[PDB]
């Protein structure tokens, strides 16, 4: 009764959290970073297509602009075209099948190593890539491309290293074994411009679990984008696992959802678009060999609740980092602040205080910066209409800032803005700029308020409950626990680290797939169950039939 | 929580389980049931009657019941999603005892009645009932619940000064549950996984599974599931469909079943993307073409009893049944004499009257009428032979005797298409051409749900096993490829054949939770500034 199949033992990995840095005065990292700043000053990277190991230009060229310094082209790259998309398709799948076979240790050996690289030798390129392309302070691109990147490659690695140890019972006469198969077909990834670590996660994740991948990166993060892509390159990722092809979105979208073998598309971005998608997907489902699998992170509106037990400080700074740090470009950041009466007049005369000590400026020259300049002109048009209709709307007063000037970099002052009415448009809809929308409720109305916080938009993200009332904690972390898949007790709704708070929620703001937790990766795995029977099979009949 | 499997009973003479089950056949013999729609702890009676009918003995009516209209799963969705939050606050622990409460009801006290229920209503014949509304159901509840507090336990890292928990959410809104006619036990996962989760459920059961599905319902009610957790309401098929994807709170669907039913309703889905609260998701496992490979190096006696065994338990009625069988040219004057004379002596038959039957009618007329056309093809076909069987007859029940057909081309449309019916298709393969053939294996269907190999060679094993990687979800090796157990294989497979959640297995219940992480910080925060800035 030998056994045919043999199955090796799975081993285990040990990782922890990257530490961030420090960035003092004369560190090896701030001097390294400095330099790598320097290095990047007045120079422009061509950025080409690369299918297989081969550098594809098309006619389509387009240019990345530094955020604070638009006259600055950091990358000028090319958009694939369809052609191109499709010979990387065919390239991939020719691929896949090896790559699928190979140890999962083996495939998570190249993330561990991508990620070693990052953390030292690394670092300060991808820092300063994504300080000059996409307009971070330093450490706003430490907490991104530094340490979210490689904690998203090393914790995954442990997961899906582990999880072949995810096995099933046998009973004699039987051994049964889960293979974790990749998706059959290829996965798509499309990433947004404001963190570099997702991009690497959106294309690195389904890659580790034995799928290839066609990566439409952000044009817009495109220098920092392709760093992270040679890098995995130079850890090992063999050929046509993941392919670097910036594109124009719609033709990327149409073309691959065109494809028989779409297996998936990983998505990170906005909601309308990836409702696009989903919509393409569904009206194509008759081509595809199996069911796509989508998975799309979208936006969110998200809050800050203040009880009049809460610390006021605490509110203070923690609502100023999460409304204004990165120029609120992030999905996670905090543009609803929900304040009772009773703490508005000390609230308030802190948050202008405070504002007035904000600097916005040249992240690169000036370490002194908050924040800087927003992503790029489209972006600063849609703050500017929104900041001119909180001039215009009787119902909205403009208390800090309102100014922004275009001349150089994009460049928008934090905005704090106090409405009158919980349902204005400014308190539902996702501006991604630093402007922060205050109402003030009164005390005694607090649960009606909270079911508002609830209630108001279309989105379930973030958002955090400021309060040292332990009974108004846990009736706000019940009456709220739908409306942010990240919640926050005294703390900023922003800043997610992996395998500490896994990122995500739901409502219109996503799928909710938890990057950053374990089980992420199973979206990227179609397991086959292996069951070997080592002794004859008896009579077709049963004993009760007799 | 620490689980076994439930042992399968032997029904031997003279056994505490076969003489209960066979009082409970008699209890039913000459009944019929008046199941209601359930709405809350509400009993609903519509205008449209419909009828379960035994398959082996169609005159018999064993249910009457009635469809839910648009007016009524309306109110139904509007009152289990007023029930949904409490029962998600409720600890795992909490939900998982009504499961577990209704396993040990279902393997002692209602083993015979459910059982009895699936064998008069769906035409199972005793081992298959027990297999199916005994084991594999009980097993759903026991494992799942394991699963699921076991989940809980899963926690991010927490790191001075805050602490970090993460809750396992259900889906906000409601998940549709539709099930299939084949298996009583799919009901009970499709309706009860997602509530254990916290969840509440539109259950549509299928018709034909009426009175066995009713069955477990109360079951799942006596065992402490609250009002408006999980709402019975059987509907014409379209109608569930259209009304389910019109609401803006659809948050789930859990679906078995046929592959165009479950594109159709991911395109209605996407069609209403706009209106809906959150993203639905869509769990589907859908059909098969299961293979039988046979290698020159088999155990002969194996392959017959398997591939009798797959191919025509319960009339071929399932979604992981062998309709395919390779055979290499050296074994086949052996391998078919033998599938030929086992042939003779299988008993179709009346299941509860004769426990003789090797299997029973097929489920229903619709079901009758498209396996005579598969039969009546493959009478016309030039490629194709019928060796042995044929004969099909609807006056008394929907009976189909078991047909075996060779076919010369391996391409047929007989190859491809699922018949789920007792009807294998046989094709003989030169051996030197065996690696050609493992590659017909993997490319001739659209689907990828069960498969076994039959071979006592170990390279050959290890080749054959690399090479259907993607051929089979539920892959077997000297073995039949029906007869998945939970906690031992995980079920569920690509290609056409779905969305391979893998019920049965540890994973299935993420699709019905949503997590939230929770970070509580417990110290001021402190300045915006930071140190590197100064
Ligand atoms: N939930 C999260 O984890 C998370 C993280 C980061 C950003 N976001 C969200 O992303 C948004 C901002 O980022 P954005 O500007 O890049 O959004 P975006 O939708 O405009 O673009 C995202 C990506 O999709 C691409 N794209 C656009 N149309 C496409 C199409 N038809 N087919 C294929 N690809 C297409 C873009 O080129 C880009 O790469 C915000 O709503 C923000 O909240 C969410
Ligand atoms: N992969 C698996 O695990 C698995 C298990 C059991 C059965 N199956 C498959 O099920 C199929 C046969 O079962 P079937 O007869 O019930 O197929 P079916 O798709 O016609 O019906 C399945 C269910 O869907 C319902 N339905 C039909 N149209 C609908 C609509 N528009 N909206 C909502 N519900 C609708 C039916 O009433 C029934 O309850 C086979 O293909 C078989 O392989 C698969």
């Amino acid at each position: 009764g030998s056994h045919m199949l043999r199955w090796k033992h799975t081993s285990s990995l040990k990782v922890a959290n990257e530490p961030i840095l420090a960035f003092s005065q004369g560190s090896p990292e701030r001097d390294a970073l400095q330099k790598a700043l320097k290095d990047l000053k007045g120079q422009t990277e061509a950025i080409p297509c690369v299918v297989g190991d081969e550098e594809v230009w098309t006619s389509d060229i387009q240019y990345q602009l530094s955020p604070f310094n638009h006259a600055h082209k950091v990358a000028k790259f090319c958009y694939a075209d369809k052609a191109l998309l499709n010979r990387a398709i065919d390239a991939a799948l020719a691929a896949r099948k090896e790559w699928d076979l190979k140890p999962m240790a083996d495939r998570a050996q190249v993330f561990l190593k991508a990620a070693d690289m990052l953390s030292g030798p690394r670092r300060a390129e991808v820092l300063a890539k994504t300080m000059v392309g996409q307009g971070k302070t330093v450490i706003q691109a430490e907490i991104d491309a530094a340490a979210e990147l490689i904690d998203f490659f090393r914790f995954n690695a442990k997961f899906a290293v582990e999880l072949e140890g995810e096995q099933p019972i046998s009973v004699p006469p039987s051994t049964n074994h889960t293979v974790y198969r990749g998706l059959e077909g290829f996965v798509a990834a499309i990433s947004p411009f404001n963190f570099t670590a997702i991009g690497g996660n959106l294309a690195g994740a389904p890659a580790l679990m034995g799928n290839v991948v066609l990566w439409k990166p952000s044009d817009t993060a495109m220098l920092a984008s392709y760093a992270v892509y040679r890098i995995l390159r130079e850890a090992g990722l063999p050929p046509n696992i993941i392919q670097f092809v910036p594109a124009d979105g719609p033709t990327f979208g149409d073309t691959v959802t065109s494809s028989e073998h779409l297996c998936g598309i990983n998505f990170t971005g906005s909601v309308p678009t990836f409702k696009h998608l989903w919509r393409q997907v569904a009206q194509n489902l008759d081509r595809f060999r199996t069911f796509p699998r989508l998975a799309g992170e979208c936006g969110g509106k998200n809050f800050h609740f203040v009880h009049s037990s809460a610390d006021v400080d605490s509110v203070v700074s923690g609502t100023l980092r999460s409304a204004f740090e990165y120029g609120g470009q992030k999905c996670s950041a905090c543009s609803r602040l929900y304040v009772p009466k009773s703490l508005w007049p000390q609230i308030k005369g802190r948050l202008l205080e405070e504002h007035s000590r904000i600097k916005v400026g040249d992240p690169a020259e000036d370490f002194g910066t908050f924040f800087s300049a927003v992503i790029d002109a489209k972006a600063f048009a849609r703050i500017k209409k929104w900041l001119e209709h909180a001039r215009s709307s009787p119902s909205l007063s403009i208390l800090a800032g309102g100014q922004c000037n275009e001349s150089v970099g994009y460049y928008v002052e934090p905005c704090i803005i106090e409405s009158k009415d919980p349902q204005e448009p400014i308190m539902k809809e996702e501006i991604f700029g630093p402007v922060l929308t205050v109402y003030v409720y009164p005390d005694d109305k607090y649960r009606e308020t909270l079911k508002l916080v609830d209630s108001t938009t279309s989105y379930g993200l973030t958002g955090a409950v400021f309060a040292q009332d332990k009974a108004i904690v846990q009736e706000a972390t019940r009456m709220l626990r739908n409306a942010a898949g990240n919640f926050y007790i005294n703390d900023k709704s922003t800043g997610s680290v992996v395998g500490q708070q896994p990122f995500g929620g739901a409502r219109a703001s996503g799928t909710n797939d938890k990057p950053g937790g374990p089980h992420y990766i199973l979206r990227w795995t179609s397991p086959q169950v292996i069951k070997e029977t080592h002794k004859p099979l008896g009579d077709w009949r049963y004993s009760y039939m007799q």
